[PDB]
């Protein structure tokens, strides 16, 4: 119960262990579950102890936004190694969620992962895979 979280099953974005974001909020979604939002440039959320097993090279995030932005995936801290960058084009509405993917450098073992935001976006969940 509450064991190590797999990188290969959805990680809920609201399930962060630490963050920088004075106005960042968790809120309920109409279709069930929750998202993080009220995000601004330089905000971040950190997810401890994610088990990448013997490696992942892709990330997918379920996101909503009205203006193009990016989400950096970093190792350990907001200033740690940049694993990859998710390019989030508009989904037309902060309430319309779509899946966007990106390549990451091969990440293996149990790792702390940080999402670093460049601008407004709502995030439901994210997950990793081997390309
Ligand atoms: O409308 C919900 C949506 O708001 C987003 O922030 C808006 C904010 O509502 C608006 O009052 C302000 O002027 O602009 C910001 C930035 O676009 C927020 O980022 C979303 O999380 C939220 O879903
Ligand atoms: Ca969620």
């Amino acid at each position: 119960v509450g064991g190590t979280r797999s990188a290969f099953s959805n990680i809920q974005a609201e399930d962060y262990d630490s963050s920088y974001g004075p106005n960042l909020q968790i809120f309920s979604l109409p279709g069930g579950g929750s998202a993080i939002g009220y995000i601004e440039n330089g905000y971040s959320t950190t997810y401890k102890n994610i088990d990448f097993g013997d490696g992942a090279t892709s990330v997918t995030a379920r996101v909503a936004t009205q203006n193009a932005t990016t989400i950096q995936v970093r190792l350990g801290s907001p200033s740690g190694t940049l694993l990859g960058t998710i390019y989030v084009g508009s989904t037309g509405s902060f309430d319309t969620y779509r899946d966007v993917s990106a390549t990451i450098s091969n990440t293996a073992g149990v790792k702390d992962i940080v999402l670093v935001f460049s601008g407004p976006v709502n995030v439901d969940w994210f997950v990793f895979s081997k390309s």
